[PDB]
């Protein structure tokens, strides 16, 4: 498979043509990848575009972080879901500085460019973003399968502008979280489990759906075997210390076209296994349970809400039993 | 003696006999609370419906004075609520643009309520009321806009091309969650004669048609609530009229009651007018086949199509503007 056999090559570079800045079309996967001109177009850019990952930053809030967070909560999003910020800024993404334990909050963003047919809300986008100082956009195409270059990314700013927070959640912004249970879990822990702490829904043993159908089919000529332990499903929660080894450490990993695997791969490079959590709901919760706010207490995240589901959520909770 | 009807009807058959409060009562009027069998178990959007049924006169918080200073062939009013930014904007930039070709007027204007924290939306407010600087064709009314309150929206719309609009050629009243084909339908307007443009009034008309019993469905309505049939009505993502009819259509409103599904109180209007609305089989609002939706030479033979997201508005109506070399 291609991927493997180009992963095979870094390891022996690190382990003894740019594959980090090539953003030129990398013309010979047209002749090395069976099939190519068959493949679905997603596929076709992310091998053509696979060595390009230094993308500016055009909206960034650089003192962020100037006052170290305990918890940076950092939520991906599309230029068009106002609604999903905005409902996540009133209810359980409001920063805070509750028992001097500051919680900031920044949205991860690349461009919903006119060639892909995408209305122009730069205007809107705009507003929003000096209204509310919390958007971080860069300068490429947000697709699905540029998900591990919005992590890449975002590790990448938190090594220069906020690497000092003891905690990172990175989620979706179609999800609910109980921030309240996870600020009482990080407080649980101790400096041992802190340093290194990875935890979601985690998943061994998974192997690439090749099923032509689904959202995340891989075909076997881009990949081949088994996923290596990750987190998926909306989010995971994990060090400020850990997420500076996992940045320092992508070079090393070519990109994937599904984010949560990325990230796993890194973390199974660091030599860490991710822990499973219970608490992360990522396949919701029993219908019988959906309306008895008491179900919310005992998690961390459940997927997926829609906005004003957050907020009635949210604003139930503060007031259970 | 003869059952007694429901309580739509009852109060319809009032307001029949005074014109052969209603409507600035806004108090909730506990009344209903006696008379409507079984209001303790309705579900919350059936009893708000009911308690301020009386009440249609809210104010435009957001207008547009000038819209139609020159006097439009065509007013596009598209209903939406306030997140519904990236809908917008893609009508904006293909079929609902504002146009002038051969001198007939397109202008367009989104037809919003509020959408307030009290029903656990956030607030976006300060965002729309930039997007209405920016574009000028935002109205915005102080009610709640919710499914049931629709007709409200109708009838305030209505009301607005009376004040504002009086003299508009034609209206397309439609959703922002459908694609239209709008050089077609001005292909369409230009057929006409004129006496059937006076009285124009064409979309997906289904006949015989009464309300859902069953609970559980989007337009469920309970029989204690609204007895009998629908007359025949226009619904499915938009429809298309003459603004002369528009005028009739607003000085009946106040001789109908409004009703929780605005393209029944629609067709409603209609037939008090005395009129049947028309079926033209380009309004496509069960979309069409899967075998075609990629083939541009569909759209151009249609006049509507639901429903559609805006990268797919913008993709069909960019296709569309060289459909004539492919089709
Ligand atoms: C992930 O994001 C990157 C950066 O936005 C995307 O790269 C860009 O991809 C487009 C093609 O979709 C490239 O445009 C094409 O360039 C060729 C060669 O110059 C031109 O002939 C075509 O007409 C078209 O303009 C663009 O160059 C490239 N930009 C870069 C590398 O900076 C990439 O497509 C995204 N990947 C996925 C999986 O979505
Ligand atoms: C259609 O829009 C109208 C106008 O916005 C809505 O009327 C408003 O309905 C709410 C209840 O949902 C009323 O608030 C309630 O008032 C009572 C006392 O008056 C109070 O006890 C409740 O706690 C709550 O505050 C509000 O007064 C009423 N406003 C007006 C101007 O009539 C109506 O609910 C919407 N209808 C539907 C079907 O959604
Ligand atoms: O091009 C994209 C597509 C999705 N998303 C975000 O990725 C997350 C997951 O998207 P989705 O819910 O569609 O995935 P699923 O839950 O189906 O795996 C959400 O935060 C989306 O806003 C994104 O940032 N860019
Ligand atoms: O409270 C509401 C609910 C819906 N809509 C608009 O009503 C139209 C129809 O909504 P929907 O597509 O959900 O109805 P359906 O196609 O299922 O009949 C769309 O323009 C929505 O933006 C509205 O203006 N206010
Ligand atoms: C990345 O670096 C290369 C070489 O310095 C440069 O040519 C390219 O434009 C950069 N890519 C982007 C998207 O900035
Ligand atoms: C409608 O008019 C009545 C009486 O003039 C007034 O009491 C009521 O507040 C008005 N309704 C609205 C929503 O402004
Ligand atoms: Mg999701
Ligand atoms: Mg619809």
């Amino acid at each position: 498979a291609y991927w493997n056999r180009e992963q095979e090559k870094l390891n022996r570079q690190y382990n003894p043509i740019s594959h980090l800045n090539y953003c030129e079309p990398d013309l010979r996967v047209t002749s090395v990848v069976t099939g190519f001109n068959n493949l679905p177009d997603r596929f076709k850019d992310f091998l053509l575009y696979l060595r390009c990952r230094n993308y500016s930053l055009l909206i960034d809030q650089p003192d962020k972080c100037a006052k170290k967070p305990f918890l940076l909560l950092a939520i991906k999003s599309l230029t068009p879901h106002f609604a999903r910020r905005q409902a996540i800024r009133e209810s359980w993404g409001q920063e805070s500085n509750a028992g001097n334990q500051t919680v900031v909050r920044v949205f991860l963003l690349g461009q919903t460019p006119p060639e892909d047919n995408h209305p122009d809300l730069s205007d809107m986008l705009k507003f929003e973003s000096e209204k509310h100082q919390d958007i971080l956009m860069w300068n490429y195409r947000d697709t699905f399968f540029n998900l591990s270059l919005k992590e890449v990314l975002f590790l990448r700013w938190v090594s220069t502008s906020c690497p000092d927070t003891e905690f990172v959640f990175k989620g979706d912004d179609d999800v609910f979280v109980n921030t309240h249970h996870i600020l009482n879990y990080l407080n649980s822990l101790s400096k041992t489990k802190a340093k290194d702490l990875f935890i979601g829904d985690v998943i061994h043993n998974a192997g690439p759906h090749r099923d032509k159908k689904l959202k995340y089919y891989i075909p076997e000529v881009v990949y081949s075997g088994l996923y290596p332990p990750y987190a998926g499903g909306g989010g995971f929660l994990y060090s400020g210390h850990l997420a500076l080894r996992l940045y320092h450490i992508t070079d090393q990993v070519h990109l994937y076209p599904i984010d949560d695997v990325y990230t796993g791969m890194c973390l199974q490079k660091l030599g860490l296994v991710p822990e499973k959590h219970k608490g992360f709901r990522t396949f919701d919760i029993e219908e019988k349970n959906k309306n008895n706010i008491c179900s919310y207490v005992d998690l961390m995240l459940v997927h997926s809400r829609k906005p004003q589901e957050m907020i009635d959520i949210w604003s139930q909770l503060q007031s259970a039993h």
